């Protein structure tokens, strides 16, 4: 009959509305109000009272639960015509469940059936009867022809509307009552409410208004919370603007949100705080996008046309044809019109023609908007343990009830008015703000961490933060700082009779500087600006070279020199070939990694291969120069057929003045540091050795000889040892190895390995990873969350995106100015992003690992002790209130509405601290259930009722009571109330101050004042009322005078129960706090 094929549905039912006489609300219970009315015409009251309880619970369940809504609200029919609604089951990993309606309208004489869920577009295909996501056509089945075909749309394009929508971001920010109205639904806010309620019955008019206002007030602030990040979500999408469109076959003027696949646009110079409209694939010309928006990197990058390639045999990869895509967002610095005429009219504007691909939340940064606001998983999924630990507090609760019920009975109380007692205990035993703890306190860590530039897109990722057992680093871009200072040109020495012999500048011959002047990779705008690798730009200054608007670069001091045509850069195969012209003749150069280029050339110099290794051992990094005399448009083959040699370039990579103190930081605080890198081992191991990583001698894994007999060969950095090993036969001997070197691995010598039974064995020992295919990065990271250690990776983003989000969290480290971000926030203040990581830092510094390492283990300890003092207070208020209310007497108003006011105090001081800088080595574990939490709670809780129950039988001593005939509970001033009251405002201050976190965590409870003197004030008041110091306070707030001797037992009583819970609560900390570290997060060498 009816149903949904997609990615995110599940299963799906078809609804229909039902009437009011027939909902489950309404009839059912007009016969038991009719049988109560006939037994009516006491004890019955109780009876009308539960059920309109009932009642307005079952009224308020379909708000709940989905599926109890769908059960009785709606009845599931099979016919799609009739109806109205429908029911979505979501994947388990792609939000939740919900109910989305169903709407019709007539276009061309057929009507149209479609809803949206997730903002993700439906239909109805008659002849499949299956609701379809609409399907792009660049996804299924790309044809590099069908795009150069394509002449835009063209006639009334009404199905097309309706089948794609508006290229737009639609987020509608409701208005306040609107989320209040939903708010207001929830089950914590209905039970609190009910709470209120009860304590109205109980003739408590001051501390029930009190409370409820309360209650409102929070409400209220995190309704506010949630519609400022709404309206914040908001401001991602770009603002519409005029483009040409071409229709009907010219060219008119539409805005951005009339965009369609398969549309043709003209994209000029991008405007000030704009962006390109949608995803686009360029049919003619040329662009210099910058893809800091989206990418999160500084160099723009160079797209190129597509009518090149030809039409019929390829296909549409985006792959190597990944020159040609224009992701949506990112902004277009200069564009090229185009060159020869094509079928189509020039544009209007010197703008370069493309195809729209995508539009609307369909593009890549729409999926990713979508994902965030809708997708996303709050904290705590599974949410068992709360529940857990308040069912524990409920049977506490129901072992007093059922005391308070005998003793009730026992007394001649009324039965009538003992059950309202018994609800009062068993509902006063829930804390209501338990579960929705975590919550807070990662918001709270968000808060503090977006005070550092260090902004998060997915929170949940928080407490993973906290113990963290291996954190993994790269080398360039995050570990080194890109500014590169020039060193000197070598090995251009023909004789060389100095392997380490310099050439600073201006003394190298006119070829070498000809070579390094032409092959690069530059270019200036119309406007005037240098744009490309930060490295080229240093060594063009460095050389002396200068480039015009013109690809000519000249003045220099040597001639004037152009760049004819240049060949792109990749990974594969890397080198950097261009071909330039001389007033003499033309020539050709190239610059690459030296191993790629020393198989190239024919004359081999002798100390090539002695010079690179010198040059690459301590710190510098190598590039080398080779240029072709070209006698007088081709293949890249012929080029670079056979060079000649020029020189090398020696380039000193600088440390981040933050790195090295981060490193000591991470070592010393029981986390281990790799690094994974994809530059060459000799480099990659001397920056390890200088930041921090490993400490004695380190051996190499590699390949033995040139030979792909897969044999890898442990060598010293130097020539020192040389040990042979076989994957196949041999095995790793421990004491011979791991024990003394601490080895690092080739990504060849992993792939090699790659099947062996003791590479679990290896990747405990190894901290340095070289050489890595942005493949392998990922079965690294798989591999040690599988073994139980979970990982934080941090590096640039742009290079392995897809890495980043396979470890438990991520870090992308930006390049960026603390000066220039303090100048932006000027700006905006006086006016009033990588996005591809799960957490982005603005700034380049290394700090930002500590600080969100810092952040989640606070918000983990935080929820500890707010798990811990929420249990206990509730247990002390339901025992006190039992014990006062086996008799008759009970608070009055102002008793309680001060206990409350000088417990918000304190809550108020509380949650304010300081983290200390340092790192402890001390990781606290995550979970409600261990011996530390139940331990104590269950501990301190004895004391408390040990405490309580002597003064108890103290009391009853001095005064005794006797069972009386039909008693009510009322307020009168009498020791009994007196000593509860003392003991119960006292106690709970006293928890307040055991419970408090201690030191090495986050501050000790002295450094910080707002806690301190809060609690001491308090303890003031509690102090002087015990002891009957101001007559004033004990009159005023009808309390009655106590005997000389009973004051001493109650004194003594408190500052000794005090004691026992510092003890107790001390010796539970000092046994059973932290967790033990893993086998891999340990220092030792020989």
């Amino acid at each position: 009959k009816s149903f949904v094929s997609s990615p995110i549905v599940r299963d799906s039912t078809l609804l229909v509305p039902k009437s009011l006489i027939a909902k489950p609300y309404v009839l059912p219970f007009f016969p038991l109000y009719a049988t109560f009315a006939q037994l009516y015409f006491e004890w019955t009251f109780v009876y009308l009272g539960t059920l309109v309880s009932l009642n307005i619970l079952v009224m308020l369940m379909p708000a709940w639960n989905v599926k109890i809504k769908a059960k009785f609200n709606y009845s599931t029919t099979k016919n799609v015509n009739e109806a109205t609604h429908i029911l979505i089951y979501t994947t388990p990993n792609n939000g939740s469940d919900g109910i989305v309606e169903i709407q019709r309208v007539t276009e061309a004489g057929s009507l149209q059936t479609f809803f949206q869920f997730q903002k993700k577009r439906f239909l109805w295909h008659e002849n499949e009867q299956v609701f379809s996501s609409p399907k792009f056509l660049v996804d299924e089945s790309p044809k590099i022809g069908d795009f150069q075909k394509c002449k835009g749309h063209s006639g009334d394009l009404t199905h097309l509307k309706r089948l794609y929508g508006e290229n737009s971001f639609d987020i509608p920010i409701p208005t306040f009552m609107e989320l209040f109205k939903e708010h207001a639904v929830a089950p914590l806010f209905v039970f609190q409410v009910f709470c209120v309620a009860l304590w109205l019955l109980d003739e408590f008019w001051y501390y029930s208004l009190f409370n409820l206002f309360m209650i409102i007030s929070m409400e209220a602030a995190a309704v506010f919370q949630r519609l400022t990040a709404l309206k914040e979500f908001r401001t991602m999408g770009i603002k519409p603007y005029t483009i040409n469109v071409f229709r009907n076959k010219k060219w008119v003027a539409l805005q951005t949100n009339e965009l369609l696949p398969m549309d043709l646009v003209s994209i000029t110079r991008t405007a000030e705080e704009s962006a390109i409209p949608c995803d686009l694939i360029l049919l003619d010309g040329s662009a210099i996008v910058n893809e800091a928006m989206l990418s999160g990197e500084s160099t723009p990058l160079l797209k190129e046309s597509i009518k090149l390639r030809p039409s019929e045999d390829n296909l549409q990869l985006d792959g190597v044809d990944k020159i040609a895509v224009l992701h949506g967002g990112t902004k277009a610095l200069q564009v090229t019109p185009p060159e020869h005429k094509s079928d189509i009219p020039p544009p209007p504007d010197g703008g370069a023609l493309a195809i729209v691909t995508k539009t609307g939340f369909e593009t890549s940064q729409g999926s990713l908007v979508r994902v965030m606001i809708y997708s996303a998983e709050r904290v705590s999924v599974d949410n068992k343990e709360a529940l857990m630990f308040i069912l524990f507090l409920l049977i506490f609760a129901v072992i007093a009830s059922w005391y308070v019920w005998v003793e009730g009975t026992k007394m001649g109380r009324i039965q009538s008015k003992l059950i309202l007692d018994c609800i009062l205990i068993i509902t006063s035993v829930v804390p209501p703000e338990l579960p929705m703890e975590l919550t807070m306190a990662v918001n709270s860590s968000l808060a503090a961490l977006a005070k550092f530039y260090v902004y998060c897109t997915e929170p949940f990722r928080i407490p993973f933060a906290g113990r963290i057992d291996v954190c993994c680093f790269d080398k360039t871009g995050t570990l080194t700082g890109e500014d590169l200072v020039f060193e000197g040109l070598a090995g251009i020495s023909a004789d060389s009779e100095n392997i380490r012999h310099l050439y600073s500048a201006a003394e190298a011959p006119e070829s070498t500087i000809l070579v390094i002047g032409a092959a690069h990779a530059l270019v200036k705008l119309e406007d005037g600006d240098i744009v490309g690798d930060p490295m080229e730009k240093a060594t063009l200054k460095a050389v002396g070279w200068a480039v015009e608007r013109k690809n000519s670069n000249y003045r220099e001091g040597t001639g004037k020199l152009d760049i004819i045509r240049r060949f792109q850069f990749s990974s594969a195969l890397k080198r950097s070939a261009s071909i330039a012209s001389h007033n003499d003749a033309l020539f050709a150069a190239v610059k690459g990694a030296p191993e790629t280029i020393r198989e190239r050339l024919s004359d081999i110099p002798k100390n090539y291969d002695e010079i690179y290794k010198s040059f690459t051992r301590s710190g510098s990094r190598v590039l080398a120069l080779a240029s072709k005399s070209l006698p007088k448009d081709l293949n890249r083959d012929d080029v670079e057929s056979e060079l000649t040699f020029n020189g090398f370039l020696i380039f000193h990579c600088p440390l981040k003045d933050d790195a090295i103190e981060t490193i000591k930081m991470l070592n010393e605080s029981s986390h281990r540091s790799i690094m994974i890198t994809g530059d060459n081992p000799l480099t990659a191991v001397h920056v390890a050795k200088e930041v921090g990583i490993v400490f004695g001698e380190t051996l190499i894994l590699d390949r033995a000889g040139k030979s792909d007999d897969n044999q890898l060969l442990f060598r010293d950095v130097e020539e020192t040892v040389s040990i042979p090993f076989d994957p196949s036969k041999d095995t790793f001997d421990h004491s011979k190895l791991f024990d003394r070197y601490d080895i690092a691995v080739t990504g060849y010598a992993l792939n090699a390995l790659e099947g062996h039974s003791q590479l679990r064995d290896l990747l405990r020992h190894t901290w340095v990873y070289a050489r890595v295919s942005p493949s392998q990065k990922e079965f690294l990271l798989n591999t040690l969350k599988d073994m139980g250690y979970q990982t934080l990776m941090c590096g640039d983003g742009t290079n392995d995106v897809g890495a980043l989000k396979q470890a438990h969290v991520g870090i992308a480290l930006l390049n960026g100015t603390e000066e220039g971000l303090k100048k932006l926030g000027e700006q905006r203040r006086l006016e009033g992003a990588s996005c591809a990581a799960p957490f982005t830092s603005k700034l380049a510094n290394v700090s930002a690992v500590t600080n969100i390492i810092r952040q989640g283990r606070c918000a983990l300890v935080n929820t500890i002790q707010m798990y811990k003092i929420l249990a206990l207070n509730c247990l002390i208020s339901a025992y006190s209130l039992s014990i006062i209310y086996m008799a008759g007497v009970k608070f009055g108003d102002g008793q309680a509405t001060v206990s409350g006011l000088l417990l918000s105090v304190c809550f108020l001081s509380i949650s304010r601290g300081k983290p200390l800088e340092k790192l402890s080595k001390q990781r606290p574990q995550s979970g409600i259930f261990n011996v530390y939490i139940m331990g104590s709670i269950l501990s301190q809780f004895a004391v408390h009722i040990a405490t309580l129950v002597y003064i108890t039988t103290e009391i009853y001593k001095l005064e005794p009571r006797e069972p009386q005939v039909d008693l009510e509970k009322e307020f009168a001033p009498s020791l009994l109330n007196t000593g509860i009251f003392i003991i119960q405002l006292v106690q709970q201050v006293s928890t307040f101050a055991v419970n408090y976190q201690g030191e090495p965590f986050r501050e000790n409870i002295r450094s910080n004042k707002g806690m301190y003197y809060g609690l001491l004030g308090v303890t003031g008041l509690a102090l002087a009322s015990a002891t009957e110091f101001l007559p004033e306070l004990n009159e005023a707030m009808k309390f009655v005078p106590m005997t000389d001797d009973f004051k001493i037992k109650l004194t003594l009583t408190l500052l000794l129960d005090f004691f026992g819970s510092w003890g107790v609560e001390h010796f539970f900390k000092f046994f059973f706090m932290d967790d033990k570290p893993s086998d891999i997060s340990v220092q030792q060498v020989k």
